[PDB]
Order: C-alpha cells, then sequence, then structure tokens
C-alpha cells in the first residue's frame, strides 16, 4: 500500500532528434529514479518526439513518421528493458497509428507498464484541444484534432502492481469529468503527461495565469476524488515554443507535494500511501454517503 | 452587462439573537454596500440564526422555531423593503418549513430576489453534508441530514436583472457537479453561503486545510464553467464552534478578486463584467467545440 | 480610522498617445472610484507616458520630452482639481526632471496627494533593476539605472490624511528592506505602482513565475510589517512588452483583498481599517517586545 | 554541488516519551531517507522531547529533566552513529542547558552536522516568540522567554560537507532580517525546524491562517536570498496542543518543492543544485548591483 512514485519531467524534444536520442533521455531519467528508491515514473504526453501538431503538415508520410505503429518498436525497447530490470513500473505518452482494414487510425495514447515490464493498461486522448483550420496570425499552431481523433477507450482504471491507476492526457485535466469517471471507478494514483504552451493565442490575457490554471485543476481534480495525481510536463523551449513546467505530485487532499523548477529533463519524487485516499473517499466524498447522482443528469446527455 | 457584486458576510449568531438583531445586522450591510455601488448582495447559508444542525434536538417544536413558514415573514420584511428601496438585489439563505400532502417538509434554502424585491427563484440544498443521528464521539454535530431532506428544486439557473444566476448551499461547492449542471444551463454568476468549521472531528487531520480547501473549490468550479462566483461565510465564533471566514468573490478564470480578512459582519465587493464568462466559453472550454458528453455517462448513474 | 482604498490600474499607454488622452483615462478611473465610495487611489509607475526605459536613446530632447518639469502641468491639472472636487487622494507616479548645480537630475518618482488636493510627499526609486548600457539579446531594453539616478529622499512615510503612508516604486517592492524601512517608521498604508514585463531576458526560465512573485513580494511585505499594502500596475501588451497585469490590494495579514482581472484600464477597491494594523504589530511582529537588530547589523553595513 | 535533501518531521512527542524512544524514531526516519538516495535531513525544532514550553513550571529540578547536558549524549549517541554510517549530514534541534559559574544558562539550540558525524556549527534562538509569565485564559502557554534566553551567536553560515549552510529556528522564519543575514553571508541552503501551534490565544482570528504564514515565510526568505530552504515540523496534536504540518523544502525562486501531508513521522526530500543560486543572485537579486544599503540604516539602529 505505500510506495514512491515520481515524475519525469522532459526538457525540449527537438524536431529532428532521434527516437534514440530521447529513449537515452528516459533512460538516464529511470536510473536517477532507481537512485531515488523510486517504483513508478510518470513520462509526458508524446514523449517519443517534439511537439509535431504546432506545425500545419503538408505531407502525410511526414506526418507519419512522428507516430508509432508498434510498441514498443526496436528503438523504445531498451526503454522497457530497463524499467523491468530496475523493476520500476512507468506511464508512457506517444502518438498512436493503427491500420485497420488499411483505414488509418491515429490517436494520442498513453500506456501504464507495470514492474515486470508488461503493458497493462491504454487510454487514448478525448479532450482534444486546439484549433481545426491553419491559423496564419499564431505564432504556432495547435492542430491535435487535425491529427488525432477523440480516444474510445473511455476513461478506464488499471490494477497496476498495488495500485488502481487511471490516466489522462494533457488538457483532459482541465474537465472536471475526466478525473470524476475515474473517481467512481476507485482510482487511487490518477497520472499523464501534458505540453502545454505558456502563450495562447486566441487569449493571450491568460497567459500570465498558465502555471495557476495547470495547477488549480491538477489540485481540485484529487481533492475531489480523494486520489493521488501526477503531471509530467515535457517542457522548456521547443521549437521557439515555451512549454510550461511545474511537473507535479499531488496529495488527495489537493496539495502539492512535489514540484520540478527547472525547465529540463529532472525527475521528482513523492512517498504516496494508497490508503490515503480513505481521508477523502470514506469521509466528507463517501460517494454512496453523499453524492446524488440522479440530479447530475445533464452532465450526461449528448 | 457590467455590475458591482458584494457579498455580505456575517459574524456569529448566538442561539439568543432574535431575527430582528440579525435582520437589523442584514440591513447595516446594505446601507454599506449601497454606500460602494453595490448591485447584488450574496449573504450566507441559514442566515436568521445560529446554526442548528449542531445539537440534537427531542423537542420538535424548539427544532421548528428555527424555520421560517414564509418568506419574509413580518420580522424579516424590512429587509426586503430596504433592499428593494436602495435598489440591491440579493441572495439570503434561511431554513424552509413547507407542509405538502400530509409531509411537513424541511429544506435548506436559498432565494436570489431582484432589484425591485421580486422572488425570482429558489434552490434547496442537495448535498447535505454531515450524518443522521447523534453521533456520541463527535464534539458537535452535524445534523443536517437529521433537520434537512436533499433539494427538489434540481440546480436551476434564473435570469435575475441582467444576469444569469445559479445558486449553491455550502457543502454544494465542493462537487465539480453542482457547478457543471449551472454551467451547462449558462449561469454567469454561481453563488451561494456557507457555514463551514474549521474543525472536522472524524478527519481532523485536514483542519489546517479548511480555507484551502473552500477556496479551491470556489476557484476551480468557476474556472471550469467560466462563472464569476461568489461565497457568504457566516464566520467566527459560534456558540463554541468557530467557523472558516474567506467569504470570497472569484472572477471566470478561477481568480479570487475578493475577500474578507476578519471574522466579523463585512461587505467585500467587486466589478462584474458579464461578458468575461466567453474568454473560457468561447475558447477553451467551449463546450460545443470540446466537451465530451458521451464519455461521461458514469456521473449520472444511479 | 476606516476608509475605502483603490488601484487605478491602467493598460497600455502608446508611444503616440498623450499626456491628455491619458488624464483622461486617469479622470475616468477617479469617477469609477468616485461611484464605489473611494477615499484614496493608487495609480502606476510613470504613469503618464509608454514605458520610455524599454529603448535605447540618442536624442537627449526626445528622452527629455517623457519627463515632468512641473508637478502638475497645465495637462496634468484637471487631474489634481476633480480630484480635490470629488475628495479623493491618489498616488500618482511619473519622470522628474531636475536640474539642479549643473546638474540634470531624472528620478522616476511618485508623489501622495491628500484629499483637499495637497502634495503631501515625494519618493523617488532607490533600487532601479536593469541595466545602464545598451545590451544586445534584448528585445526590449531595460534601461532605468541609465535613464534615473536612485532616489535621494530615503523611504519616508507621511501622514496623508487619517492614515500613515509610505510609497515603494516597482523593483522596491522585491527588498525586505524597502518595506521594513517604512515599517519601523509606523507606515499602515505602503503603497506604489509598476511596469513589470513578464518576459525576463537573462532568467526567461522565471516568465511564468512574473505574476508569483509579484505577489509573494506584497503579501510577505504587508504580513512582515504589518501594513495594508496596494499595487498599482501598468499592464497589458504595450508596444509590443507584454506587462503583468494582477494589481492588488493586500491586507497586513499578507491576504489578497482585491486583484485586478483584466489587463485594461481598471479599478479594484477595499475597505481599510488602520487599526487592523495591530493584529500583527502588538502581536507577533510587535518590534519592541520581538524585533532583535543588535543582531542585523551587517544588513546596514556598505 | 548536487544534492538530496530532506525533511524528517515528527509526530507528537508525549511529555514521557523517552529520548531512546525519540532517538528510535528518528533512526527510522534515517532508514527512509537513507532508501531516497538523501545526503542530509533537516530534524524539528526540541525534537528529543515534548514541547515544555506551553506549561508553566515551578521546580527548577522538572524544567532541567528537558535540557541537553552534553550533544550528544549517551542516549542520543547512536542518531549520530548511524547517520555517520549512512552518511548522512542533519540538522537537530535540542534543548540546551549549561553552566557558567554556577549560573544555568538555557538555549533553544541547533547544530548541523556533517556526514561524517562531527559537529561543524551551531546557533542558539535569537527571536524567542510567546510571552514572559503565565496567562490564565490561554489553554497552553507559550513560555519561551522563561525558559530561554535569547541567542548569542548572531545568525551564522558554516560550511557542511559540500555546503553553505545557515539555520533558523520556528518563528525566526518570519523576520525577514534572519534570512537577509545570512543570505548576506552566501548561505545555499537555510534550514531549520518548528513547532507552531495552530490556535494563538491572544490573535485567534489568524488561525486559519497558520499554514499560510508558515509558507508565506518560507516562500519568501528563500526568494527574497537566493536561498534552497527547508523547515521541518514536530507536529499533531501533542499535549492536547494540534501543532502545524506542512513541513516543505523550498527552491531559491521560493518555489516549494516538497511538502508533508501527514501529521505523523514523515520524511520528504528534494533534488538540490547548489548552483541554482545564481539564479535569483547574479541577477534580480544580485546584491552587489542593486541593493542599496545605505539607506537600510534604520534597520540596524537599537
Ligand atoms: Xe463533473
Ligand atoms: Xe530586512
Amino acid at each position: 500500500r505505500q510506495m514512491i512514485l515520481a515524475v519525469g519531467q522532459q526538457g525540449p524534444i527537438a524536431r529532428a532528434e532521434t527516437r534514440e536520442q530521447v529513449v537515452g533521455r528516459l533512460l538516464d531519467m529511470l536510473t536517477n529514479a532507481a537512485s531515488r528508491g523510486v517504483n513508478f515514473i510518470v513520462f509526458p504526453e508524446l514523449a517519443l518526439t517534439t511537439f509535431f501538431p504546432r506545425w500545419h503538415f503538408t505531407d502525410e508520410a511526414e506526418l507519419d513518421s512522428f507516430y508509432e505503429t508498434e510498441m514498443p518498436g526496436p528503438v523504445v525497447r531498451p526503454l522497457f528493458e530497463t524499467a523491468a530490470e530496475l523493476g520500476i513500473g512507468f506511464n508512457l505518452g506517444y502518438a498512436e497509428l493503427v491500420v485497420e482494414g488499411g483505414v488509418k487510425r491515429r490517436f494520442n495514447t498513453s500506456i501504464l507498464v507495470d514492474k515486470s515490464g508488461k503493458i497493462v493498461g491504454k487510454y487514448r486522448k478525448i479532450h482534444l484541444p486546439g484549433h481545426k483550420e491553419y491559423e496564419a496570425y499564431r505564432p504556432f499552431q495547435h492542430l491535435e484534432k487535425r491529427y488525432f481523433e477523440p480516444g474510445d477507450l473511455g476513461f478506464p482504471v488499471y490494477d497496476v502492481d498495488a495500485a488502481k491507476m487511471g490516466m489522462f492526457i494533457c488538457n483532459d485535466r482541465r474537465w472536471p469529468e475526466t478525473w470524476r469517471v475515474m473517481g467512481l471507478k476507485g482510482a487511487e494514483i490518477i497520472c499523464g503527461g501534458y505540453n502545454t504552451p505558456t502563450h495562447n493565442p486566441p487569449v493571450p490575457q491568460h497567459d500570465h495565469l498558465t502555471s495557476f490554471h495547470h495547477l488549480l485543476s491538477m489540485q481540485a481534480g484529487s481533492y475531489q476524488n480523494g486520489a493521488w495525481s501526477a503531471a509530467a510536463g515535457k517542457v522548456g523551449m521547443e521549437e521557439g515554443c515555451m512549454l510550461l513546467g511545474h511537473s507535479c505530485i499531488v496529495a488527495p487532499t489537493g496539495e502539492i507535494v512535489a514540484l520540478t523548477t527547472t525547465l529540463e529533463d529532472e525527475v521528482i519524487t513523492a512517498a504516496l500511501d494508497l490508503d490515503r485516499c480513505r481521508e477523502l473517499r470514506e469521509h466528507i466524498f463517501n460517494f454512496k454517503a453523499h453524492r446524488q447522482p440522479q440530479h447530475y443528469g445533464l452532465i450526461a446527455e449528448f
């Protein structure tokens, strides 16, 4: 019931930095994690490449090179190998390209890999942020709705070694429903990655609130569902776009218990007691005692 | 589209203090609000009496004296008369007793009164915190489940002068569902009152997080639905129980724009621009664009 | 002993925008203040012009036109006349040019004007941020050390109507010495303006902390000296440079009691009770009971 | 220059819990620390016994029994032996009793012990909080001024293995002067321990800000001097008095990087890069470039 959770924040991944170069950066973090008694580490969203949805692509082949067609392929394999021989689980985000009867499905995906190196769960991003068309005035695009489709796995919770773990991806953390669906399935840890620019072209009047909104989302989510949470950023200046840092780990009371302070590759860690979830879920947010779903119907109407 | 919103926090209300004496304290806060240009003021939950759910009543007549059988009665009419003279809307919380079909219904209620002095809408607390039977191992009782039954009006949003306003009551502001049903109805302002002790007998290890949790709830709710909000506390040491202060007014971005600093009757105000809601709702939380209600059905299961 | 204090935040002042146009904006904030019961309003640093220290100047006369030689001149007079007509006091920031003994002295200055329109006191910025020579790596210079010389008035505290008021200017708020010198002179209100860019050329890894460090400074300084404080930003996108919003009013406990949420001209207000300073200064920070100046001599060495 | 720093918070220490028992608890935290790669661990103020200044003592022998006459004694020795075996330095707080020509001196002290087990520095509390004579209404007393005299070593900074470290004890963290004296001496880490009740009898209206004021002091102190910091609480319900938790580690930007979330013995850790102090100290708070001590003379008047 007690474990050490970590977050492996990434600094920038350049457009032509290789997957072999990224994996090497991930392995060094696993190594750092293992010297600090870590048992599970969270890596960022789209952790194997630069954040490619910042450009408008005119070439499908070029677009497809940023997606994984297997997991892991030969180059990502050492990550898996290293993490199991260290006996450390991990959450990895990546772009997923699958071919169904000749039709190409694209997803922004994350997976949970237990301490033995078994993939025990997958999640695909349901809330895809940004815009649809190329928008000339932006200094950088945000075309996730063009490069991915909404996930089709719902928000699942999985058994990973001792814990019940749910996943979120980036913008999903901002929606109370993401958290609540996994809270209703008894997640003890909700975790995921993000790439969050500190400039937003259509509403630049919120730019100086980027960290505030990120942390607000993580603290409320955890508190409302009594779940430990963790958010691992890919951060700093990547291809000219400044990505938010403040990767974090948060208690079931919404307290931030660990926080990064660099914009580089950085491992933060926190001791997690999975029975601490009880302080909320057996008390103020004891859902059978207090929740009232018969009056929340509008939320699930579509 | 622009208004000055206030919160009229109350300091304690002794069990012996009369409704006439309380009403005189509410009047003095409307005079203050008038002096600062206020157009609408939010008063606390159960604002006419001490917080009677802290005791276990055996005398049903004694329990009934804390309820209102009409709104306003004679004792509460001067509040209505003076607010309608000054042109100020208000939100008032009070304990309501209504007989229907052979049942004496008891509800923890709030109403919205417009600047003409008309009662435009009611809400009756849906999430009742605490417990139903006397519990000897707690130092003070929290018998809201025994003295009230959950509201039967859903979470409605009403036009009040120029604004779409929704109400919550106390513990409701902790549940993201509360805010999201009203957000989906296009509430611009969401407001209500509270009595929140700073000591929680069953989980006293969260007592120094009382203010944190209260503010976290208001900030995240406002942010997620792009709504201004306001919470009016009844605060300080009331009958030997300390109630949290930190009454507040919050912008649509989650920023706290006004906060009380005393534990006495105290008026705080803020400038509200109802078009600021679009900064979130036509953008990051543009629901038609990004919300995914098709994957949230677990939230509404009962 | 009780008043309503206001902050008058300015959005951007263009390079071609006139002193007459900038005074009409100030005047509109004064009347918005008067409708909300305000007795004193704080305006930003260098409130009459754009923030000219972002540029390297070659033509002295060109530089000199940004400075005041009189306070007020014919164009700034109506601000003083209207403020005294409404009976509101104000803090105004502006660039001052004084020729004395063959030396052209340039100061970044602020004045207190009481409700009757009397200039009661001046302060000249002591801590000038930035650099003294043009530096090539910045999109905007920060030449305060070239365009100004450090103030020669110390950190004075003045009587202004009922209150003991001290002034700071911009970066001064970051030094605990600023606040403490005024606290040791009894200041009850410490106030001043700022122009703070949300990008810091030499340590851009702290840009997402801009609001955090501005508010941290204001809360700590207030708390430590048991003083109300107020900071008025000149904010938003100015001449290509984005300046931080979050103008604020803070209580003697360090609580933020009012905060701006727009990057445009905006008035915020708060009730101030000059006797609340005692909660801190007769108790935890009772300087005669607890301060130990015998061990602080290194702070004053030079 | 890189290290793993920790805080060993303590849960309650009963009046008759023996030093052997406390030492045993300390040893358990050192094991935990070692498993997380820690190099240095900070323990609380007065970490060997219950917080004995809460009571009125009338017997000298009774008071004396809570003081160390040697450091370490036999019972405390195994803390030093294990720490040194593990290669972990530590900061320990304890009550010091020394007899100088028949006169008893009493200090509330803390020592820095390097990874070899050598005591390399001591500090004695300079700002003793609380009242000087018994005050009947208080539920618990705060008689530090009676049981200790103010320290006589000023605020020293010492070399501890790779690092420059300064100490503070409890209420000392609230005075900007504590932090500034050690920042002016180059401290890279400023650390120390505390016992902070969440109820304050004379000003109970700040009790819901107890965590707020603690963290604010820590964040502000660190940010202004460019130092990593750490505060180690002895927390929870000790002899009927609830002590604040929220032990923390803080970066030189004032960001909290590690926070405790229980009110029991707990170890938190953070990676520290002693070269990070430069982000502030070479730039915004470049003392040589920016500070003006010539106008800070009132701070040192006495
Ligand atoms: Xe929700
Ligand atoms: Xe200071």
